[PDB]
C-alpha cells in the first residue's frame, strides 16, 4: 500500500484564466492529488483520486502533467529535481494501482 507524502507550493496552470500558471498547496498522499488556494484552507479546491488518473508524465521546463480520462492537471516546480520527485511518485504510485 504505498503511502507517500509529498506537500508544497507548486504552480498550477489554471485553464480558466486563459492557461495561466497561479501558486497552489499541493498535496499527494498516495490515495489522492489535492490541491489548495493556502495551506491554511481547511477544504482543497480540487482533487484528484489516484482511480481517476490514467498517467502522469514530464514535460518541458520543470512542468509534470495528470492526466485523467478527459481533462490534464499542469503543474511547474522550481526545480527539475524536484518536478522528476513528484513525477516518479506518482507514477509509482500509478504503477502499483495497475499491478
Amino acid at each position: 500500500r504505498l503511502t507517500p507524502l509529498l506537500s508544497g507550493w507548486l504552480d498550477k496552470l489554471s485553464p480558466q484564466g486563459n492557461y495561466v500558471f497561479q501558486r497552489r498547496f499541493v498535496q499527494f498522499n498516495g490515495r489522492s492529488l489535492m490541491y489548495f488556494g493556502s495551506d491554511k484552507d481547511p477544504f482543497p479546491k480540487g482533487v484528484i483520486p489516484l482511480t481517476a488518473i490514467e498517467m502522469t508524465r514530464s514535460s518541458k521546463d520543470n512542468k509534470f502533467q495528470v492526466i485523467t480520462g478527459q481533462r490534464v492537471f499542469v503543474f511547474r516546480t522550481e526545480s527539475e529535481a524536484q518536478r522528476d520527485m513528484w513525477c516518479s511518485t506518482l507514477q509509482s504510485c500509478l504503477k502499483e494501482q495497475r499491478l
